[PDB]
């Protein structure tokens, strides 16, 4: 695998995660961004396994 793309005002990037299911993700992604003080809009995309945070 899964995608996921953070649009920060100071922070740009991209990192990957693997996991069995959707839901193990995005528990993971939310602590990550926690982890580097960002906070927004989630979304996701099934037919491309990326999960987007806006911000």
């Amino acid at each position: 695998t899964y995608k996921l793309v953070i649009n920060g005002k100071t922070l740009k990037g991209e990192t990957t995660t693997k996991a069995v299911d959707a839901e193990t993700a995005e528990k993971a992604f939310k602590q990550y961004a926690n982890d580097n003080g960002v906070d927004g809009v989630w979304t996701y995309d099934d037919a491309t396994k990326t999960f987007t945070v806006t911000e």
